[PDB]
């Protein structure tokens, strides 16, 4: 069907590997390339190419522009591309975020020419790109500039409007290219964020088992394993993501593409997205609500499994399990009692080079009990959070 999808993707050629050797449907993959190493820019270049583009947008802000933006740019110039590093200002707070203002300047100063958008950043940078092409009707192709998310490969773009964040599903990128050298280059925060996103799975592949016994949601064994494949090998290079060595980086980056890379393949978000995600799209809600600055998703659903992973802990063991079924009580038994304690995940965390509590990057306790108690209500989902929290006697 395609040797560039057999060849320019060997991760997502796996992925689908795994997926049918354990005899399972899933949506083809629609992301031809995914390249990550040295250059990358040599075969992003082979790409465009290869598809005959020829007036490139290149999507940047402040930070991108500088270092990826006219780097690249520069080369498809001079490979003979209408090529344009276009920006993405900041609002008042210095941030910026995949807000309608945002969107709208992206979709304006990209002109009727344009072939291909490029999406030169993080998952803010690859949301308001998702969006706009897709409403465009234009191919993207995701140019990550940290290791950080999942959510490259991703069809859906979390974007704010009316005064709430909204996951819009559009369509994934056409390709991917990811520089090593870029990604090491990182911030070290960025990088722990990556790895704080990826110990998420700790409580979400959990979550997405008691979804799958408790509520009858949809459950891939396949995919559960190959996130599992993925969260062991981050786990086990937590040292070398430390320092930022090519391996480390290299690993980071593979386990968050085949986590997008599942997403992708089964159509929703439990297996990377559970109950401390739901935490940390409240907190987030509160940040926006407070008026103060976004801080790294990442960040923030490392600091929110750390707890979570005690709360399920003792929830599988709690008296209360009692008032329960049989078959519930061992579903989240059985589902809970392989978790390991939350000073564990916290010294992961650390070692990685990232925050473990959120009073370290300026949540509070106040938003926590929060969140904790109301982030179940964001999405119809049965979490060890909605067992608690609708249950007196667990209340
Ligand atoms: N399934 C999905 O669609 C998912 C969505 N997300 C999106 O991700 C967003 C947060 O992702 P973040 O990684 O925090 O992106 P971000 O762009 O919001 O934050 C990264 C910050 O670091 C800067 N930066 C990026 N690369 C850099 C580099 N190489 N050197 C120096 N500075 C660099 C950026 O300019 C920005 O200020 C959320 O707001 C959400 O919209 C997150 C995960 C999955
Ligand atoms: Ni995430």
């Amino acid at each position: 069907l395609v040797p560039r999808g057999s060849h320019m993707n060997r991760i997502a050629a796996d992925v689908q590997r795994a997926f049918e050797n354990a005899g399972e449907k899933t949506l083809p993959i629609k992301v031809e390339e995914i390249v990550l190493g040295k250059q990358a820019a040599d075969s992003l270049l082979d790409y465009v190419k290869r598809k005959n583009n020829q007036h490139i947008v290149l999507v940047c802000d402040a930070n991108t522009h500088r270092i990826a933006g006219i780097d690249l740019e520069n080369r498809l110039n001079q490979e003979g591309f209408q090529a344009e590093c276009l920006i993405i200002p900041e609002n008042e707070a210095g941030d910026v975020t995949a807000d309608e203002r945002s969107l709208i300047h992206v979709l304006i100063h990209t002109k009727q020419p344009t072939d291909v958008m490029i999406a030169v950043g993080s998952g803010t940078i690859h949301d308001i790109v998702r969006f706009a092409a897709f409403q465009r009707d234009l191919p993207f192709i995701s140019y990550p500039t940290a290791p950080s998310v999942d959510g490259f490969t991703s069809a859906g773009a979390p974007i704010i409007l009316y005064g709430t964040k909204t996951t819009i599903q559009t369509k994934a990128p056409s390709a991917l290219f990811a520089d090593l050298d870029l990604l090491k280059a990182a911030p070290q925060s960025m990088v722990a964020a990556g790895f704080g996103d990826m110990l998420g799975k700790i409580t979400s592949l959990a979550d997405w088992e008691i979804s799958r016994h408790l509520a009858g949601e949809p459950y891939s064994p396949a995919g559960a394993k190959i996130v599992q494949e993925a969260l062991a090998a981050c786990i086990e290079h937590t040292e070398d993501i430390a320092m930022k060595t090519e391996t480390g980086i290299r690993v980071l980056m593979e386990s968050l593409l085949v986590s997008g890379l599942v997403m992708l393949a089964l159509d929703h978000s439990r297996p990377a997205s559970g109950g401390e995600h739901h935490i940390s799209h409240w907190i987030e809600m509160e940040l926006m609500e407070k008026k103060r600055p976004q801080i790294l998703h990442g960040a923030k659903v490392g600091c929110a499994a750390v707890l979570l992973t005690d709360t399920y802990r003792k929830l599988a063991q709690d008296d209360g399990l009692n008032e329960f079924s049989p078959s519930r009580r061992e579903a989240i038994q059985s589902a809970y009692q392989t978790l390991p304690r939350g000073e564990v995940l916290a010294d992961w965390l650390r070692s990685a080079g990232g925050p473990a509590y959120f009073d370290e990057i300026g949540v509070g306790q106040d938003s926590v009990k929060n969140a904790f108690r109301h982030a179940h209500t964001l999405r119809d989902r049965c979490t060890g959070l909605r067992i608690i929290n609708e249950n007196k006697t667990l209340i």
